[PDB]
């Protein structure tokens, strides 16, 4: 189970369409991809200036992510959590025969020359590599980490990188204050399960490639790199080996980001690329920022944690959802089977503790479909009284990229839209038409 | 421009579909209609027990209401407001030739026998007439009023009626405390402009039929009734002449209502029907409660007022929307071109004064599309800080049918999701792809 | 490492004192024990009406609980958490030689006759067994659970029991709706690590005796029961074998409980005792309700969870404390090394999600000693401004036994007493005396 096998699966399900007409990597790919967002993947067979085709939108809805993990939607968060608790080791494989080693390139590396790296949004500083998993080992303990980071193409052999302060930063800090570069490898064009695993949010020790291989049916085949002590998936379309230079900061950005605002420009670390390896006739994968693919990668991983955290406070939680309206981050909707009066407030506290990104939270009862915005809005309209069901907390920790925040400090709000417990059960009884699910309109026209 | 001409218009636009298979008026009509809600009108050609077909969903979206008023959507609220300020008189027409007089019936009236009156929701007390405009004159001044009222079929010649305390109640009170019945006429199967006008909310003096005839291209042709001193539209499919009996109260309801809850049963007025008149091969119109047709009839009329009221406080208001999530009543979204800091709070006050039904209000900037729930949710997620942008007012007047309310007393909430004025300008700049509207995906596959 | 070895350790440290004068089990034991609360254990050598002595206050402070787990205080919560994640199996041991089998008693069982079961607080319905771990197996899966439950003595061979809805209730429900009794065994007089493990709060599958044996240096020796399919610690002073009767409810309580208020009386399940086994010259252990022993048993277990939960929101949390003022439940004090402005509010949310019992929370900086009430009060006095550092949430889920609550619904409050980040930093510099730790008064 690799990217090729996944694109075939999409094509069999009618969720991949080919674009035969020529398209400019500057803006036209992003433009066309936005119109396909959530509906289908696009494979651009002819990208102006390049032999290599571009693909986008490998998974734009939660049903396809569930398929990528070989589960039904309803058990998706449970399986992701299970994969994080019981990682499965990978298999090292020989360089010869490994598809990613079909073409090695160690000299005169010019990334823009060889790869159709798109330029996505108007205010972007340049072309960006958006779908590369970044693999690295701790310089002390030797254990490896995977994360995804935007990479501005700033030269032939040179990338700017945004490293937020999580595990890659920890590694980089050790290398930097010992005067030494951090060796990395970037894999582009991998199976969605692998991308999803890069977003798993865990203890410091754990290898996300091992989380990925718990998600896939077979263990994940890896191969050693040419110029760095790092292993990469042998089935990847493209691999870029490099190192993050110590003490160097160059201006990266701005860049259109997940919340439909521009991430500000600033001096940030630099990758020097030491080799590129790829398949014969490789496919380039780009993730269009703010697309459903982008949002759900982080969203589903966050949701898996949110469910566990809410379960601690409210064991009878049924479901959780980080809405696309909130960039699958900021807004959370929890459904609970309420057993104790007050429980909804406690659920909201749990939602806030799941992540500092969570800003507004609404809680509804088990019967409300939280993946239908209209149904939750309905619940808020008719089951919330703001004087007793809303609370606001000022000046908590939020998110720097939310432009309403005061330098990452943010206010928070909770909305209890659950029915009061111990009342006449006919007061909030939602109207219904008997035999609705039994009858089907298509049978009558 | 009548109902027949409207159904033909729908059919020409692909928004009416026929259901040839037999359907039970008890539940199956409502069930099938719910699946068409917002997509298309359904004409049930074969209703079990009856020659007469049933139609539902004459207008399920705002574009079709705009078409029914012969305007583009963007000028719809302005035209409805204009029609209320400058009503146009109707034309009295001769009984012979008038289509609604083709079949008179003055004896052995059994409504359930002749008309396919559906039973809509599980907990409904019985079959209900849902789409009848009710016309009546003031016993003193003689000026007429139009409103729509649910009518429970409680006998062959007998209907229970809910009269909320507005203009029909005022008329009825005068008649009742003078010991006398109030003469009424019910017209079923009229043009959507006529229905929409019955919801216009005005000074006590004004005739909504005259509002309707300002909305239509020709003035509205009327004809005198057989047994009551009341005029009805000559083009109606069905007319039911009757009188509201003085001093009589019989149990009406329960009934599934606009907010997807059951209106409770109670003793209420009674209509005795004195005649029925109709076209040869009449079409019965039902409005399924809580359908888009139901919600938008009241919604658009309320929106027209909301716009004017918000304009008083904020002259640069761009748009207003009472959302279907709030039953086109409870939730309001206002867009303003903000000229003065603070303006959004003042807009919210105006939204509250438009109607006591308005409970939660969010204000966004001119560029946000307020008819897209995701775009307004996005604005709330990224441009609201609850500590300074939300306010809550306890124990105001709300709505009895909102079950969260304390006997019609309700809390209110306002959310200012506008950008602060006089700021750096690129902070809230929404990302974009240049040439997006110029490029079109269908041209590339 | 057993109870005997523990009492000797206490005596060697000067934290056990003997009471040679005669004492009434009705009220005088509780009264005297309350005055020793937190200072030392008391061994009552002469209890009016009985040969058997009573012991109380096996561990009244967190240093002694740490010692009972063979760790320094600073690593105590980490070790309890480690023991819950990696339970270690017990050793089944032969009945002969096992000290708890020295005296078996299967007939004419009269508990008040044989055991000096105290009556603790004024409004208590009677004598209560307060320190018995209760062991039981699931009727379906067969896996065992340990919890502590108050047991009213309502007859010679009969106890009333409060079962709150956790694991024992789950077991009991299965047995009850299949018409059958639930077999149990009560062990009294065990090592404090064992008691502490009975309070560990875990997944449904896990055996707390196995948590206890991870806490002890050697695995915990167990022995099969006489009349029930249940194992008990072979080293226990006293064991009471019995069964919880199906369909029977008898009035239990009232009883003075952890928050210094009376748990109300109500119809609850009944234990019929089928045997009693004990050592020759046994020691009876009682836990005085609301004592430090009582509070810290639950407190430390809750603290281990609270630390993990706060760590999720604030990875740089240093320490957590459920204060005795709040019955080691209701009030939480968190210390954090603050890295991001706002972090304290998020820590408070985590404190609330740890448990619905948590009502008021204060957060201070890493340098404040949160086990000194005066130092945290000082921090609140000088680093909190209520207008921006306090928040209140109305009508959340609380606790039924908190009498200020509206039928278990309770308001919550958070207090951020951390220094604001990015200020001068020398404004809040606390005064100090150089060479204070180097100098020692007893030397002068
Ligand atoms: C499309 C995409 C782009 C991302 N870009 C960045 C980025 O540029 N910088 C960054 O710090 N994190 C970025 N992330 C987030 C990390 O990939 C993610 O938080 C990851 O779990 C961090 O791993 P760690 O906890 O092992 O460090 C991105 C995530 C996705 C899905
Ligand atoms: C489908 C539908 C059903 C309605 N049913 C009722 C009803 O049963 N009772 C009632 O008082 N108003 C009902 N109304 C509202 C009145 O028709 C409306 O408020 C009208 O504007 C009142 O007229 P007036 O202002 O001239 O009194 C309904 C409206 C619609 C769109
Ligand atoms: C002194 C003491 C007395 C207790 N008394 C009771 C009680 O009477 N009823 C009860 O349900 N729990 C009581 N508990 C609580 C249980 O021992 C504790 O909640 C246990 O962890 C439940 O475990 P479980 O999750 O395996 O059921 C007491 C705890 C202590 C320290
Ligand atoms: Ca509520
Ligand atoms: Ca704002
Ligand atoms: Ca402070
Ligand atoms: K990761
Ligand atoms: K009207
Ligand atoms: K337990
Ligand atoms: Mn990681
Ligand atoms: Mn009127
Ligand atoms: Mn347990």
């Amino acid at each position: 189970h690799s990217l090729r096998e996944w694109l075939a699966f999409l094509e069999g399900k009618g969720k991949l369409k080919r674009v035969r007409k020529e398209v400019d990597p500057v803006f036209e790919i992003a433009a066309l991809g936005k119109q396909a967002d959530g509906i289908c993947s696009l494979l651009f067979e002819r990208v102006k200036g390049y032999a290599v085709p571009v693909v986008t939108g490998l998974a734009g809805d939660r049903e396809l992510f569930a398929a990528a993990m070989s589960v039904p939607v309803e058990g998706m968060l449970e399986k992701l959590a299970a994969a994080v608790e019981n990682p499965v080791p990978c298999r090292l494989v020989s360089p010869d025969g490994a598809p990613v080693k079909e073409c090695i390139i160690r000299e005169n590396i010019d990334l823009l020359k060889m790869l159709p790296i798109p330029t996505h949004h108007a205010g972007d500083a340049g072309p960006y590599i958006t779908a590369a998993i970044l693999i690295a080992r701790d310089p002390d303990s030797g254990v490896r980490n995977v994360s995804i980071h935007r990479l501005q193409v700033t030269g032939p052999d040179r990338l700017g990188i945004l490293i937020l302060p999580r595990h890659l930063w920890h590694f980089f800090g050790k290398a930097e204050r010992a005067g030494r570069p951090l060796e990395i490898a970037l894999a582009i064009g991998v199976h969605p399960a692998v991308l999803l695993a890069s977003q798993a949010t865990t203890r410091l020790g754990v290898d996300e490639l091992e989380i990925a291989s718990a998600l896939l049916p077979q263990p994940l085949e890896l191969v050693k790199c040419e110029t760095v002590d790092v292993e990469v998936p042998a089935g990847a379309e493209i691999v870029i080996e490099g190192k993050i230079l110590p003490g160097v900061r160059e201006v990266e950005g701005p860049f259109g980001e997940y919340p439909r605002y521009y991430g500000p420009a600033a001096p940030r670390p630099v990758v020097e690329v030491t080799a590129v390896t790829h398949r014969r006739q490789p496919v380039y994968h780009t993730i269009i920022p703010a697309s459903r693919e982008h949002l759900l990668l982080g969203g589903i991983a966050r949701e898996a944690v949110l469910l566990q955290t809410v379960r601690q406070a409210v064991p009878t939680v049924k479901n959780v959802h980080l809405t696309p309206g909130g960039s699958c981050r900021y807004h959370a909707v929890i459904s609970i089977e309420k057993k104790h009066e007050g429980e909804a407030k406690n659920a909201i506290f749990a939602a806030f503790t799941s992540s500092s990104e969570v800003k507004h939270v609404v809680v509804v009862d088990h019967e409300i479909n939280i993946f239908d915005p209209e149904e939750v809005e309905w619940a808020v309209a008719t089951r919330c009284q703001a004087g007793r069901d809303v609370f606001i907390v000022k000046d908590a920790m939020g998110n720097r990229l939310d432009p309403s925040s005061r330098d990452g400090v943010s206010d928070k709000m909770g909305i209890d839209a659950t029915i009061p417990l111990n009342l006449p059960g006919e007061r909030f009884e939602r109207i219904s038409i008997p035999g609705l699910d039994k009858i089907k309109l298509a049978d009558y026209l």
